[PDB]
């Protein structure tokens, strides 16, 4: 029989865990969406280019036969079929909890449609669980639908911070709408920054507040530490012993580490992704200012097995991550150029391995309170999918776009990060750079780059963009992923996006 509670729980679980030619957890909502919004950007690089479809995602040169693209497409659609099932099975129910559940499920469905809209510009549309092929709902119509959904369900959702931690409240609703309004120009051709500002303000005016220590937002106890919880509007709950190797944070932590690094937080460093030189430049405009071990200084083959030994050596050469942060004058510069794991490069002439770029240690499987985590390999770290910081950056950009003064909102975030440099005047470049500094490796980069018209164009060239070591542009039709050829062949209702063949 229909287990309403079980299905509801699964609705949320789909955001952070999975149930070939696809490794464990590869079909995950988070990993697939994260990769499509990160791997082709200036924030990071996949170290093993021999992997299928990686060169394509890395260089922005994929085709309709893209495996990675099919993965995210199939996942988004599948999740929605489940949300539709729950809604069809609870239709007519009037009890208080079910009203909240239905609103929340519609919210999650709306979020999924936003991903479709943002990534493909359209989506295989269906509102009920049936065998009928989905119909194509294009950009503007899709945009309008999502905004209507969020508007209609707001009243039945929990007030800000009143829902059980892990569930969406009215503030999550407002934030997503603010994101939609901010990107209204891209999706509909008509901007709506006035509304972006309005809804961003609703979120800022809520009970949510900014965490006083940036790093704590991405630590193992971010579901218990109030300093972090007060800012996390929508957390994707993760638990080492339960989520295990199939979660989103498994990738964020294990994927960015390699044996030898101090405080790995895991016994298994996948050494999958590292920072592109352009990412490091977001904290160091002049890359020569980045703390680095001199080429003439050798790295001992012995005496560097413990974190203590590694830290002492890094300290001697000023390359501990805490030294990186001090040099950057920004708490958010959670990068590693130390000797743990081997000699690092900031930029490379050929993507040959994990050490060809600095490591990103933003995500950690250590608790701010120092207590034990649940597992030696799989992280406990929740993914703060929605953070109050997004409201500040969204409002800043909206105000800037309208000709207003956005210094206040930008400095709210820079002050939180204890930045030595405060912004005196906001510019387009400053804004997109701040989006990177605040949200790097949180799965949204590509979307912001497209809005700023920098994803495919010459307006911004980063290392390895377009397949060129120094970066080169690509066709503008790449601002949208293609509809998987498999669905083109299976659903005659769908049409391929412009440019692809
Ligand atoms: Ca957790």
């Amino acid at each position: 029989s229909f287990d309403q509670q079980g299905v509801f729980v699964k609705g949320y679980a789909m955001l952070g865990v999975t149930g070939d030619g696809q490794d464990e957890g590869e079909s995950g909502f988070y990993r697939t969406t994260f990769n499509c919004n990160e791997l082709p950007t200036d924030e990071c690089l996949w170290a093993w280019q021999k992997n299928q479809d990686i060169p394509q995602l890395t260089s922005i040169s994929w085709s309709p036969s893209s495996q990675r693209t099919e993965w995210v497409y199939v996942r988004l659609g599948y999740d929605i079929t489940q949300y539709n099932f729950f809604l069809d099975q609870t239709e007519g129910m009037t009890d208080a909890e079910t009203l909240r559940q239905r609103a929340e499920i519609r919210f999650l469905r709306a979020l999924h449609y936003w991903y479709f809209l943002d990534l493909f510009g359209k989506a295989p549309f269906k509102e009920h669980f049936s065998n009928d092929l989905p119909v194509e709902k294009k950009g503007t119509e899709l945009y309008t639908y999502i905004q209507n959904e969020l508007n209609e369900i707001e009243a039945d959702m929990y007030e800000p911070r009143q829902a059980p931690f892990g569930r969406a409240d009215k503030a999550a609703n407002w934030l997503l709408r603010a994101r939609l309004y901010l990107n209204a120009g891209v999706y509909t051709g008509q901007t709506d920054y006035a509304k972006a500002e309005e809804y961003a303000s609703k979120v800022i005016g809520s009970a949510y507040k900014l965490c006083t220590n940036y790093s704590e937002l991405f630590m193992a106890d971010n579901d218990e530490n109030e300093n972090a919880m007060q800012e996390i509007i929508l957390p994707i709950r993760q638990d080492g012993v339960k989520t295990r190797n199939y979660g989103g944070s498994t990738y964020l932590v294990c994927g960015t580490r390699v044996a030898g690094m101090p405080r790995m937080g895991t016994t298994n460093g996948w050494s999958c992704i590292f920072a592109r030189a352009a990412m490091v430049q977001k904290f160091f405009s002049n890359l020569e200012d980045v703390p680095m071990l001199p080429a003439d200084v050798e790295i001992p083959t012995k005496g560097l097995d413990t974190d203590e030994q590694i830290d002492a050596f890094d300290a001697e050469h000023g390359i501990r991550t805490e030294d990186m942060i001090k040099a950057a004058g920004d708490d958010r510069a959670l990068l590693y150029s130390g000797v743990g794991g081997g000699r690092r490069k900031i930029q490379t002439d050929a993507i040959s391995g994990f050490t060809d770029g600095l490591s990103i240690v933003k995500w950690q499987n250590y608790r701010s309170d120092g207590k034990p985590v649940s597992h030696a390999t799989y992280p406990d770290t929740d993914i703060p999918l929605f953070r109050l910081a997004e409201a500040y950056l969204t409002r800043a950009e909206a105000i800037f776009r309208q000709g207003g003064d956005a210094t206040g909102d930008i400095n709210e975030l820079r002050k939180r990060a204890n930045c030595t440099r405060k912004v005196q005047t906001v510019t387009e470049q400053e804004l997109i750079d701040e989006w990177a500094r605040e949200f790097y490796l949180e799965g949204r980069r590509r979307s912001d780059l497209v809005r700023f018209g920098m994803f495919t164009t010459n307006k911004y060239l980063w290392d390895w963009k377009g397949g060129a070591m120094n970066g080169t542009s690509v066709a503008s039709y790449y601002n949208k992923y293609p509809i998987p050829v498999s669905d083109i062949n299976n659903n005659r209702n769908m049409s391929q996006n412009e440019g692809y063949k």
